[PDB]
């Protein structure tokens, strides 16, 4: 009677190959999400789950599961997961702390691009067959003299700073607690508080988890204090921000432009969670959205489910995994 | 009686009014592209003219308007005009020299990203309505561990490499001459064979003049050595590549993308230029495009127009353009 493993979503065959040995396997080797009451159905006497973004544990799930001992996100933002409810019940929380990093750097300095150039109507001309030439027509907003801000400043902020060194950018942020001086004189980064990052940059690129104090905290009181024209950029997740504030600021035309890979509609913790995004906001000109795919690199999504697998064979063990979230 | 000046497109109002103390304005305040019979019209009996990317000045050109003395150009590739003619015949040409450099790589970053990631389909699809949260598709390349291979390291090939600095890439190049070693070491560029970097790059950014030397220099031959799924990105000038050579590896799935801001349909010069972009190439996935906007950055245009601007009140007034092109008497 090996362990049960229950994994949400389906999973490489050397992942299978890894875990079997060491578990009775419980998989999802389809493209769809299954029902939360369906998860919940086999998660019922199983010993470990590996979860994923679509996935949302309360502490009414680890109740009518009191065998699970580990549940291995492969992901960064746990914010579905009730980390004190695990605490509680002695379950270790484990989750993949670098490799969704650079992705999403990546993605949100292309998003930043994209929306300051226009990249969406501009391929929509070229492929109408209509293009004739160069027009004195979509004129953007480049980096290069710009002031990039960044809201938060651990892996992702540090990550997109990385990658804009090069740009002539005057790079600023707000977070928490200061960067240490050394990281910040090599980044060239300079600590201002919430209001001025948002009144005084031309890009606003968010880099914080979704928590408490984090909900909403991109409000129609901050972006009432933007420069007119700036230009938002969300790869962190939709409820940082509020998306019908967005939309008003950029009906208003205060906001130049707003740039997503996420979305409110993802937040499953939120019992008020929105259904849909607005259908209005996707179809304003001055946006540009991908859907949740961050991490979506061929070569990494292997690497994710490799670290997720490796953390719950270490918990099942009854080894501290490496990545844990909690501490029992 | 004040010289008469051609201006081929829309310009900042900021430039007109520099100019018109100076200069009889004949304008196009527009965004059409007027007829090169109603430009020469227009031309005839101008003393100069303001040209910008859609414009073509070959001897003929020349000839129909002996007045002028000066063709400021608001680009810096001007291989559609025949400088060698504006020599002969005692007229400045003049180019916009750097100005139009970081814009263009900035774009060139972007169009490698959106080509790897799968940025036009993605946007589509969340626009659709039918987004329901975290998903199987648009799996794509990263920078990240990859090779960058740049064809060219002049002014925009430097400026992509300068950008590329933190993004954990190996970056290789070929150029006709080598860069120094403390540049190439400073910025982790390796100098390899035009042949290795086709065989061995991931991401492929061109960064190349369009010449008699580098027309189809990207053709079936060198897209025949790329890695199965490496991205080319080009964003100097259409003719640089055969772009039947593109479709076709791109049809086969050895190319894994293209994306280009230029078109060999662009390059008048040619006589035997294809009149558009093939309907297949524009209906291929692997694909994204922009319309020659490398440099549309809106501050960046006004600065631009201000150079030609500049060079052509300089000429007009018996000087030598600073950003003269060629050299006269
Ligand atoms: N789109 C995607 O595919 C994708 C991929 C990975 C991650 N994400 C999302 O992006 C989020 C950030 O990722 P990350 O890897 O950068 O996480 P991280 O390394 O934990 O960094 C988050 C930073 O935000 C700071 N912060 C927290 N609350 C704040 C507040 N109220 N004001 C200012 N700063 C605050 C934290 O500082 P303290 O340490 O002081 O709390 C921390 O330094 C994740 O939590 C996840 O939700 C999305
Ligand atoms: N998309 C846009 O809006 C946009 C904007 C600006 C420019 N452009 C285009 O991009 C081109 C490059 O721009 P740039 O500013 O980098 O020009 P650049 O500073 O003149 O650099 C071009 C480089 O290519 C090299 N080269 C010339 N012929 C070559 C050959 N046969 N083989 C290998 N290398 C060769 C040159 O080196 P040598 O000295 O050895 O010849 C030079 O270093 C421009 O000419 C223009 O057509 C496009």
């Amino acid at each position: 009677m090996l362990p049960k493993l229950v994994i949400t979503h389906r999973v490489h065959e050397e992942i299978l190959q890894l875990l079997a040995p060491h578990c009775e396997l419980i998989t999802n080797q389809t493209d769809s999400t299954l029902t939360r009451e369906e998860i919940l159905r086999r998660c019922r006497d199983a010993q470990a789950m590996m979860a994923f973004m679509p996935d949302r544990v309360d502490a009414d799930f680890l109740q009518a599961c009191p065998e699970l001992r580990v549940i291995g996100c492969a992901l960064k933002g746990f914010d579905n997961f009730d980390v004190d409810a695990c605490t509680a019940r002695g379950v270790w929380l484990t989750f993949v702390p670098d490799l969704l990093t650079v992705p999403t750097a990546e993605l949100a300095i292309g998003l930043a691009v994209g929306l300051g150039r226009h990249l969406r109507a501009a391929d929509a001309f070229v492929r109408s067959g209509q293009f004739r030439g160069w027009q004195p027509r979509f004129y953007g907003t480049g980096l290069d003299n710009a002031t990039v801000g960044f809201l938060g400043m651990g892996a992702i902020g540090l990550a997109m700073a990385d990658r804009l060194q090069g740009w002539g950018a005057t790079l600023q942020y707000h977070a928490r607690k200061a960067l240490d001086t050394q990281t910040e004189q090599r980044l060239g980064l300079r600590q201002v508080a919430c209001s001025e990052l948002f009144a005084s940059s031309d890009f606003i690129l968010l880099a914080l988890p979704l928590n408490a104090d984090t909900l909403h905290l991109v409000n129609a009181e901050l972006l009432a204090l933007v420069r007119p024209g700036a230009l938002l950029v969300n790869p962190c997740r939709g409820s940082v921000v509020d998306e019908a504030a967005v939309l008003a600021a950029l009906e208003r035309g205060q906001l130049g432009g707003y740039a997503a890979d996420v979305f409110e509609m993802e937040d499953w913790a939120r019992a008020d969670r929105p259904q849909q995004i607005d259908p209005a906001l996707l179809a304003h000109p001055n946006t540009l959205f991908t859907p949740h795919i961050g991490s979506a690199v061929r070569a990494v999504r292997l690497e994710i489910e490799r670290c997720a697998a490796q953390n719950i064979l270490q918990a099942l063990a009854g080894e501290r995994p490496i990545n844990a979230v909690n501490r029992l």
